[PDB]
């Protein structure tokens, strides 16, 4: 049985985009029954179910299209590494889309499940919001192929779109690293340490996903049953290559960011050491001088030096000389 | 055959013989009453709680035909999760964990399972377990467990136990979120304590999960008296869970490894801010007190003491020097 | 053939020839009296203590037909645990450890075992070993060691030795617990030292256990004049133990790696506490002593000095500026 | 970006030219055109030719050439995408190779990377650079002045020659970096300033970027060393081994540096901490002799009446004596510290 | 120069000698020429011989010998390039081996490495050193006094004998290093000095260089232990195992040292940090008793009027009393902080 583990409740819509070599149709219903017929449609269809907290709908569709119910349980469990299972009817794919909110610097991950079946691609999102608008455009307009190709290319097209998003995400992150690696060693901030730890954390979650993502495309690139080897596989290679390019970049960032707090310590240590130097040069000229001026404010009666008309200047002289010898001796430090 | 554990006080035996049509249950402390079920034609769940009673483990081990090295393992609770297959029975060792809030430390009881014929033998240390879900489903004939044989019973138990780990990870994630906030506020020994505690717990946790993943890898691939027919896809579900779990723990370990480095960075800054204050104070008032110390030397012939635009003029120069200082603190604060 | 060790004073030889009914034992210092047992049709346990007597190692090595490179290894005690198989004898090198609390250090004696035909040769450095359990089972005819051949004898010895490591790890876990308190609550003079010592010991320990795991991996997989019929499942029990042990040591190393980082974090706190005190003191009394320094200036025309409601008004202003400060220090403390 | 098409991802606009160096044992000719058509014929030249296309932002030119020589268009898309790990793909006719050339800015201690793509086809080596600037002048000289044996050898040796040249460059880069490490690992023990920390972090970062390329570079030469189809095994493979060995030597060096540099900030912490501890020692010995002495001198400047000691007149000296003794006991007590 | 040619990359540019030791079970022929031509004949000797060429900066000599014995010229280029990881290449006529000998100066805490190249051919072991100085005297003194069984055995055992000698040297090196660690791990505990940190970093660095060599050394002996073409499997391979085992034993020991030394700076921080915290404690207890006491004594040196307490005949004592009490309260409050 079938519980949704996610946290996304409010949304529910269904997009259909049935398209053919000439002329492409598209609606948004909230009525699951209206979409089911496309199961049997002779040109490719992209049924996009947003809001799988509506588990009833996932059940109805899973049954009608003939998806083993363990798969439907996976689809609904969003805490899960990217993966690919092949079957007799259908390929089942689980992916993540990320979203990096600058400002408060945290990244959410929605989970997108794709099933390729017959001439359909089923898509299961958690909440409205996705990366796929490029693919909608290409269908609505035409811009190269996609119109001309079957549902396996549709799947290619979607998975490409999603992986291209990761590049945009990494750009945002590289940008944050550059900011951060400045804050640490020139212009620091209240929240620098926090952010540095945040960034580490995000990179972890990111890395944990990309390595598996590289597997799923490794699978879609070698053995490939109802994907037309004749055409589609070289495209799925293009995307596989991208995920390698991506996985490298993340290793780079993790590597780099691991040093930042160590830089930040070294900075603060400097900065503290400079504070202490100042305190010390001040303390170490004026404490003995105030001690001397403290002696000659003693109210003792056998105080011969107090008589001198030349004694007041001579202390000012010795107080000054002691101070000048000190400042010289601080041709080590400051 | 010695019991290495520390749990003495409990001893009971629960039987739950079930079929598609009826289920029996009882609790004896009389081992002889349970033995017959060895040959029962519908699945039985014999649950022996209190293995400090080694006599009972011996009697049962003999009757069911369990090689005595296995009975020695069953009794030794300091031990990594394991699976050994045999001709007649599968032997499995697992752990159940318990997160003590307060102490923030986690204890572990050891559960040994043997699947034999149409029986699942269960060997606990002490009363307390994670399996009540499975009891409910049998009692109230839920899901499909009544319809299925003893290998599904085993699936059902091992699933229940592995689901428990998710609950444990939730408690831990919750602590990490708390902690990773506490780390960058006021400096307190308690924070450091907890941080070290959390590291330690994640170690013990990791040391168990990796092996647990192996046992389910084994139950997913070779599979002799598990009906490949049906049961293996379920044991996959659980195997997948244990991967999901091991990934989470690697994530937490990774994350928590940084926390004391954050904490250092934070306290060090916080201290540096304290020193800044000491220094700005020390560095305006020490030279001012020095000036006021000069005038107040009890010297004879001190011309400035007499002049009466003099007391004001020092107050003036003392103030100006102080304002020059605060300006020069156009770097720090 | 030189003995690289440091242990000179001891030499004796124990023999324990046993059969399904009658066991003999003696202690000679006369090597010739033991040699005959080479041909004994029931298993014999010849235990040569004091291999600094290299003459004795030579004589025995020759008589039993042990390639002389092996005899050179036996005598070289600075060496990782090893197993070499030969056509007719297995050669095994192991370590026994000894942890002294107080002065927190561990020594390691090296034990070499050769299994040949119906003999187990044992080569110790000095009197002292872990094997007394095995002697008592042979003397009082316990378990089933009397019933079994010389390959089980070997099992029995290697098991005994590996079980010792568990006892060692308990002592070490106990030191960790002590230490991880000294770091968090209530430190001591030598904590940093000991922390480094413990790391070092865990290195030496780890350096042996990983190889020990290999030797038992070898004795578990291919295994030629070990009766596969019986003995191999026991050698598995020991192999499993050595994994359990290697995990535990990885656990300790993991844990102990954190200690100095905890200790820094605690010192950092502790320092930050100190600086806070220095600063609140410095920052109330420096400006107050400055004011009291002004009115001890010996200037003429100091109107306030003879404004009599002046001494009180300063005491008032000195107190007020102090109370404002203490308020401002419900941030820090 | 619909997947088929041909866009240049780099940042180098600005330059475009084409060098040809057709050589044989007896003559070589060379020219620089900006007219792609003039180069194409050399496809069928019976002696080896080195067509070097600088400025692949001109994607039109990459397309024209790719078509004429028969390069699957996915490869042409890779050639144009410069954010990419070194790699080797073999094909029926042509070997395709992607490499990086590095450039260490002193100043900004940072290192940029141009991407060089090489295709070996029949008796040609196609070279695709981003911008004018390369490491290959050694190979040009050897052709121009007929040195070593490159004139005698075919286009697969040309490829060897180029890849050797490029790999030798990395050694020069590592020298610059070793030199920086040696400097830095000294500077870490001197005064605390931020510039040190900066550089230390810069160096770590550079070694990361460096490591990211070398490990793949080692693979490409591993491939060129083992299976080798239109490389004459007779002759060329032992040379490609020489270069493979170099890249191992190189990768070891970088692992070495990363290993070493990982410690530097830890050294620097230990330095500054010491240095601070020495500052504090001075503050403390000063504060701890003069605070109690100023306190004594503060007592005897109290304006109290009935202050007997102020009178009885071996008194001023006796305080100076006790103030001095207290000070000398302090300095003695400070042969625990400094 | 082109890559093909023969340059010596090392820094040892003064020594040149050649030793020959052509031995049989009864006659052994040793001389030292600087004349390369006199040694070349021995290639054909039916009993084993050990030609030892010291000073490969004389590249002419390496060339002449390499040609006469038939050593592919890429190998001769490797022999001359001393910046290079230990390795083994097998050929149809000869095994080629590259090794390092190390030398640890205490005082100056640094280690030099000379590179030794060995070629085993027919019945002759060629040895190529950089400079006079080596570890092989044991092997000479077994051939000269006909000890062990080296006289009885062929040139493959000669090679065994040399490689064993060299590997045994590493044990002596590790003892010197263990000795430094012991010194250092004492010097960390007690002291804040500048040279300690330096040395600690130095030792890390040395253990890196050492580790970078031993892991490859383990490989070369792994190769000489397994496939072994005309190394007489009958006899020699069990000896080459003995040495292979040694190199594992050695590699462990350095992993041990690296492990151990990785902690030292962390110990050193923790010490200094404590040490500083103890300094600050003293400053603070002094500051925090005497600052408020000097403040009180500062009040009663105010030149005000009226100041009633100045007259009161118990004023001066009562402050001395209150100043003492406030001090004693402080010292008690400092049983928290030692
Ligand atoms: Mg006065
Ligand atoms: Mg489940
Ligand atoms: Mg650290
Ligand atoms: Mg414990
Ligand atoms: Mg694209
Ligand atoms: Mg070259």
């Amino acid at each position: 049985t079938l519980v949704y583990t996610g946290k996304y409740r409010e949304d529910f819509e269904i997009e259909v985009m049935n398209y053919s070599i000439e002329e492409f149709r598209e609606f948004k219903t909230t009525d699951v029954e209206s979409v089911l017929p496309f199961r049997d449609s002779s040109t490719p269809t992209w049924i996009n179910i947003t809001g799988i907290h509506r588990t009833d709908v996932v059940q109805r569709v899973g049954e009608f299209f003939g998806i083993h119910p363990l798969v439907l349980e996976r689809i609904l469990n969003v805490h899960q590494r990217p993966k690919v299972e092949f079957f007799e009817n259908y390929v089942f794919i689980v992916l993540k889309m990320f979203t990096y909110d600058k400002n408060l610097h945290e990244l959410e991950s929605e989970q997108v499940s794709l099933i390729l079946t017959k001439n359909c691609v089923l898509m299961f999102q958690e909440k409205i919001g996705d990366v796929f608008d490029p693919v909608r455009e290409r269908i609505r307009y035409n811009r190269g192929i996609i119109r001309k190709k079957r549902a396996d290319y549709l799947l290619y097209s979607l998975i490409d779109a999603l992986v291209d998003d990761y590049f945009v995400l990494l750009e945002k992150i590289d940008d944050e690293i550059d900011v951060l690696e400045e804050e640490v060693l020139e212009r620091p901030e209240k929240e620098t340490v926090q952010r540095t730890h945040q960034l580490k954390r995000n990179l972890v979650e990111l890395r944990k996903t990309i390595w598996p993502l590289r597997e799923v495309l490794s699978s879609l690139y070698r053995d490939v049953p109802p994907l037309i080897e004749k055409e589609t596989v070289p495209y799925f290679r293009r995307v596989y290559d991208h995920t390698i390019q991506i996985a490298d970049t993340v290793e780079t960032f993790r590597d780099i960011v691991s040093g930042l707090l160590d830089v930040y310590l070294s900075s603060v240590s400097n900065k503290t050491n400079e504070v202490m130097k100042v305190l010390t040069i001040i303390a170490t000229i004026f404490m003995p001088l105030t001690f001397i001026a403290g002696i000659y404010g003693m109210n003792f009666e056998y105080m011969p030096e107090l008589r001198w008309k030349w004694g007041y200047p001579v202390v000012l002289a010795v107080m000054g000389v002691i101070a000048v010898i000190m400042v010289v001796y601080f041709k080590k430090k400051k």
